[PDB]
């Protein structure tokens, strides 16, 4: 029993993780097999990231400048590429410790573990969640861009995400591992604004499941809505629409609890209309939407790797 | 920049977690060198949970009747004791993964993370607290009984925490890894009930210090106060007392900060008397207490292992 925010077993990815140096800036990388992926701005000085042209900032740079360092042992650069904001360095030597592993894009209110890493070295494990406007609301200083974001199905890693930038906000993009930014974001320190922050609703939903199975159950109501009506006042509080898909992919947390989908939004209605009155649900005193639908029925259920 | 929930990497730990029989029960074990670690009650029925009498229930027993698996290959058993409440068996084989490793019985108000297993498998990790009442607010489904508890510095982990015990509330109770449990727990099914759950205050002020060095300034006060003062106002909300000792520890925050330690805890107080009038630090809308100071100053730094 009780309900944790849990990310996982990070291992698998430990042992990917190298330090990237080109020159005076150092970074970390991914090494899966003959490849070592990378931040493109590893090759910019401080000055040149106001406005960086990076195809005529490349040509400057050969094989040799790359310094990538695997713990103590320096790895040999034979082949360097740009692929969109990443860069592809082709090491003579397959990394041992490579894991079945994936590429993916996900979409906004997917969640997924963080390595944060500086010099090559891990440093922590946590969880989050690419929010509605396309930042992730991270924990990421200097010579933390490399940083990797993954999910891990069984043996297979699928890594989603790489750390490139924090906004004058305090917030944080980056990239997939093909070098696309998620959201309007770029690699240039300019005036980039994110948009308005609003809240998962379906993950909510899901958090407010994984509380009746865990005890809290105070805040079930008497009361239950539809779709339209709920959405109504979801927009009013800067809430994700909910969609009839939403509702299919909580069809198993409302098979397990015996509550319907519909009530359980009638709930979170209350909860938004009304506060919390002091109370809690799992010890925090807000909404939480940072587990998916898929995270809560595996943490109450036992999936292991 | 951000501050988040962080858990050290399990890599190191991973590579220790086996899967231990003893007839129909089955849980985690910690294979370190030439040992595996384990709770007592393997040798347990359901039934024999009420009132087990452990001395008699191992005699039963023998060397064999162990079933120790390290993923997919068996360990042999060549030696068995029982110290205090947990089971020590001799394996004829040293793990080649054994990290340099330590024992360690903590405090309370100590942090560490947790790797949830189950059937020798890890299944996430997260960030918890011995609460002052020597219980943790864990994620434990059954099976998890062995997951443990760790803090890594540099390359060497220090093991602090077993899992043992649900208690009737949902909290959970366990051992050190020589067997004792921390608090006035023990390993049978009977009526124990936990105690006041204090917050722990020094953890409290250091997740302040966070904050404002995060950007969250607005809980930043006109007033001060006194150890005597403040101590008066936190026994009326079960705050654990502060003392002199608490304060020299936060002396390296105060410094980053040009925040007195006593500023800070007339800042606390308000909080604590006004509320947060719907206002949030660092995305919570309650005080957090599961980071400890050396915390704070190792995620602001970038320390790394
Ligand atoms: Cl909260």
């Amino acid at each position: 029993s009780g309900f944790r925010k849990m990310a996982f077993p990070s291992g698998k990815v430990e042992g990917c993780m190298v330090q990237v140096t080109c020159g005076t800036t150092t970074l970390n990388g991914l090494w899966l097999d003959d490849v070592v992926y990378c931040p493109r701005h590893v090759i910019c000085t401080s000055e040149d990231m106001l406005n960086p042209n990076y195809e005529d900032l490349l040509i400057r740079k050969s094989n040799h400048n790359f310094l990538v360092q695997a713990g103590n042992v320096q790895l040999r650069v034979i082949g360097h590429s740009m692929q969109n904001c990443v860069l592809k360095l082709k090491v003579d030597t397959a990394n041992p410790k490579t894991p079945k592993y994936k590429f993916v894009r996900i979409q906004p209110g997917q969640t997924f573990s963080v390595l944060a890493c500086y010099n090559g070295s891990p440093s922590g494990v946590y969880q989050c969640a690419m929010r509605p406007n396309f930042t992730i609301k991270g924990s990421f200083l200097n010579g933390s861009c490399g940083s990797v974001g993954f999910n891990i199905d069984y043996d297979c890693v699928s890594f989603c995400y790489m750390h490139h930038m924090e906004l004058p906000t305090g917030v944080h993009a980056g990239t997939d591992l093909e070098g696309n930014f998620y959201g309007p974001f770029v690699d240039r320190q300019t005036a980039q604004a994110a948009g308005t922050d609003t809240t998962i609703t379906v993950n909510v939903l899901a958090w407010l499941y994984a509380a009746v199975i865990n005890g809290d159950r105070w805040f079930l109501n008497r009361f239950t809505t539809t779709l339209n009506d709920f959405n109504l006042v979801a927009m009013k509080y800067n809430y994700e629409p909910l969609t009839q898909d939403h509702v299919d992919i909580l069809g198993p947390l409302s098979a397990q609890t015996g509550i319907a989908v519909l009530d359980m939004c009638a709930s979170l209605k209350e909860l938004l209309q009304n506060g919390m009155n002091g109370r809690t649900i799992l010890g925090a005193a807000l909404l939480e939407d940072e587990f998916t639908p898929f995270d809560v029925v595996r943490q109450c259920s036992g999936v292991t790797f």
